[PDB]
């Protein structure tokens, strides 16, 4: 047999020159039958949970899926409280669930006379609902109304379920600051091809960006830059609590992450009891890495750490605190060791398990309840995460989605060398580390050289539809050349959503 790898497509991409759902992630099983369901202004919404408690919930999703469903038709869908739907219908049920699709997972059946999602949970139905938009026409998508489409979805029969369970996105908002609705857009974005994590960055050398009370220099002095010219900003705590909420209804964890003991440079700025000499940094807007640090063994550094754990805590319900411990190349190894031990206990105090960057797995205080974020990828990182027993998420190279897609990229950056819409496919989890308890995947947004939503968008689409896929479709079931036929075809949906994505060649 005969066997090749892709080259650019000769003439551009076809993501510039191009009845017909278009699913993204591939779901577990998808068939079509004869016949078609017709969305009409006449339409409802029928929701039905085990209990009264599960049917309220089932009620908000149902209200959220009109809400969009109405946005592109200029219907009035309604929402209907009952288990009797109507010809015509959509029907939202968790009675009945397969329970080996479990929490995530769903079966969508499409008849003549009724569209039928039966999940396990309202997160299944939630997630369901994300391939149901799929299933309509390109037009659907639309925020203002689409005329001279007929709403219609084949006949046709899905089951669905994820291979991992951590399937996330890191924004970094520390070297460009991005508004809460530029967040919320990213978030809402990244929810419809069903990533569940949303990982905040809010603190770097060239910015501090969450309000804490107890040391309101870190916004007064910390949040007023970013890289570059730029007059940063940051979230008010209520501000943070929106994001959350607004998250928590794509059923969406948002992990926050307060980088230690490197990485620091914009606390350091704010307070000169921060460090040795007792005088502020200078704030810093260029790109280099590495130089910052914490004081390892200074009793104020972990009063500091506790009253911004303690306060952060208080308004993020995720039962997890990310503490970053990434290239803290002026912490030496055992002062590293000593001080993301003593950060986990105090995050363990306020009842949050770490996460954390590798090396961090390797330091002395971690617990088997503490995750690995394996960002290097080599033979022997996560080597302590195994043998402790610790969970890992990956980002290789792979999910680096700030790579330059080639050498001639007007933004991005180059130093895990390029990624395109191909990289960010052809790969596996199980790649980047053997042997261990591979919790997920995380793309990560780095933003040295982002400071528009246009930026946002052209670097995370199409690649983080890359990495959705890896994170949600089984290994066996992956494959490029399928897959970038798929995203040839879901392109008018890019378009019809606003987004400013990347024509990429290879596609």
């Amino acid at each position: 047999h005969h066997h090749h790898s892709s080259g650019l497509v000769p003439r551009g991409s076809h993501m510039a020159s191009m009845s017909q759902p278009s699913i993204l992630p591939k779901p577990v099983s998808y068939t079509v039958g004869s016949g078609q369901f017709v969305l009409t202004k006449n339409a409802s919404i029928f929701v039905a949970g085990n209990n009264v408690g599960e049917t309220d919930e089932l009620f908000n999703i149902g209200q959220a899926l009109a809400k969009k469903l109405n946005a592109s038709t200029g219907y009035t869908i309604s929402v209907v409280k009952s288990n009797q739907p109507t010809a015509g219908s959509i029907y939202l049920t968790t009675v009945g669930g397969n329970a080996a699709l479990g929490n995530e997972g769903y079966d969508l059946i499409t008849t003549s006379n009724q569209v039928t999602l039966t999940a396990n949970k309202p997160e299944g139905v939630f997630r369901g609902n994300q391939t149901l938009l799929q299933l309509l026409p390109a037009g659907i998508e639309k925020n203002t109304v689409v005329s001279g489409v007929q709403w219609v979805i084949p006949h046709s029969n899905i089951s669905d379920k994820p291979e991992y369970e951590y399937r996330g996105l890191m924004l970094d908002v520390a070297r460009h600051f991005f508004t809460v609705d530029e967040v919320k857009r990213q978030i809402d974005l990244a929810s419809q091809y069903k990533i569940n994590k949303f990982h905040m960055h809010l603190s770097d050398d060239q910015g501090w960006r969450i309000e804490i009370k107890s040391w309101p220099d870190l916004i007064e002095i910390g949040s007023k830059g970013q890289v570059g010219g730029g007059p940063g900003g940051y979230y008010t705590q209520e501000q943070f609590k929106d994001i959350v909420s607004y998250a928590a209804e794509r059923y969406i964890e948002v992990i926050p992450e307060i980088d230690m003991p490197g990485h620091t440079n914009a606390a350091l700025a704010s307070y000169g009891e921060l460090n040795p000499d007792g005088k502020r940094k200078a704030m810093r807007t260029d790109t280099a890495v590495g130089y910052s640090t914490l004081m390892p063994r200074a009793e104020i550094t972990y009063q500091f750490v506790e009253d911004v754990i303690s306060e952060l805590a208080a308004i993020s319900p995720s039962p997890y605190i990310h503490l970053g411990g990434d290239e803290s190349n002026a912490t030496s190894a055992a002062d590293y060791d000593y001080f993301f031990g003593r950060v986990t206990a105090i995050a363990n105090s306020y009842g949050k398990k770490v996460v954390g960057w590798d090396p961090s797995d390797t330091s002395s205080g971690a617990t088997s309840d503490s995750v690995l974020q394996n960002w290097t990828c080599s033979a022997s990182t996560g080597t302590a995460a195994k043998a402790k027993g610790m969970k890992v998420i990956v980002s290789p190279a792979n999910a680096y989605l700030d790579m330059k897609y080639y050498s001639d990229s007007p933004i991005g950056l180059q130093w895990r060398g390029f990624v395109n819409t191909n990289r960010a496919y052809n790969w596996d989890p199980t790649d980047c580390i053997k042997g261990a308890n591979i919790y997920g995947v995380e793309s990560t947004l780095w933003t040295e050289t982002f400071v528009t939503q246009d930026h946002l968008d052209y670097m995370l689409y199409p690649k983080l539809l890359s990495n959705a896929e890896v994170g949600w479709t089984a290994r066996g079931d992956r494959n490029w050349d399928d897959f970038k036929e798929r995203l040839i075809e879901h392109t008018p949906r890019l378009q019809n959503k606003g987004i400013k994505f990347f024509a990429d060649p290879i596609v």
